[PDB]
């Protein structure tokens, strides 16, 4: 209900908590460290998917075109792409895999279609996000050092990107609704913002974790009653809490946001 509540939550969070709760239709905004840089981790996959869909909308790409999968493409935590070595996958299926289960090789196979991390960054800049910097592919995009902006975003920037790509018309209506359905089908966020959020809200989200001290969760919140959605951007970096502990913080971020709805 206030900015103070998130700053208080940070104290028990173990590290650096960044939260942006934003209601574009009213201009309401709440959070904490909303303009500081945080490692994106796997949340970079959300702008990656939007960049792909934008190129599809422009006719420079097809969701039905197929990308070849080679053994050298496979890296850790790639549950769908590892089954297609020696054949190909549609771009649409690559997008879905990287989004809803965080297929890492899927991300690496999509990136060259939008000219890699520099191409992702240029897309974000053209669309209005001048903070987010996408520099490396997987797994090294999960590296973070303070003062090193590579593969970082800010809670405000990523809430902005949720608004641009899901709510504005950066994307065609078919693309923006497919992107939404992918977030709604996310498989990795059940213990995170969703677990704290109140009944009556449809959640689409995308998560990330470095497995040691960082967990991120970005979400769109549509009222099932219909009406104007909220965006919720959460980055927890350098926490003493492990993944389950950081899940508990993300859950509590959902509980605070839920009271202000
Ligand atoms: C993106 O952040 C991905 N994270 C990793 O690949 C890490 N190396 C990793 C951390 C913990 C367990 C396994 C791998 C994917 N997003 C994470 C998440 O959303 O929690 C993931 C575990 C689903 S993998």
């Amino acid at each position: 209900v206030s900015d103070a509540d998130f700053a208080t939550l940070e104290k028990t969070s173990g590290g650096r908590l960044g939260v942006c709760l934003w209601h574009p239709a009213s201009g309401a905004r709440y959070g904490h460290r909303m303009d500081e840089r945080f490692p994106m981790c796997s949340t970079v996959k959300f702008p990656l998917a939007a960049a792909i869909l934008h190129r599809v909308d422009a006719g420079k790409l097809s969701l039905d075109q197929r990308v070849a999968v080679r053994q050298g493409d496979i890296i850790s935590h790639s549950p769908f792409t590892e089954r297609h070595v020696g054949k190909d996958m549609t771009v649409r299926d690559l997008c879905r895999a990287t989004l809803i289960i965080s297929d890492n090789a899927a991300a690496n196979l999509l990136l060259p279609l939008i000219d890699g991390p520099a191409g992702l960054t240029a897309f974000l800049q053209a669309q209005g996000d001048r903070i987010t910097v996408s520099a490396r592919n997987q797994p090294e995009l999960n590296h973070f050092a303070p003062g090193d902006p590579r593969d970082t975003t800010s809670p405000a920037a990523m809430a902005g990107n949720l608004q641009r790509f899901l709510l504005g018309d950066v994307l065609s209506p078919a693309s923006r609704q497919q992107l939404a359905d992918w977030l709604i089908d996310n498989q990795t966020g059940d213990a995170r913002l969703r677990a704290g959020l109140p009944q009556g809200w449809r959640v689409g989200d995308k998560t990330g974790s470095n497995g040691q001290d960082t967990s991120n969760d970005i979400a769109a919140l549509w009222p099932l009653a219909g009406g104007a959605p909220w965006l919720l951007s959460c980055y927890l970096q350098g926490s003493a809490l492990d993944d389950d502990g950081r899940d508990g913080i993300l859950r509590q971020v959902g509980e605070l946001a839920g009271a202000r709805l």
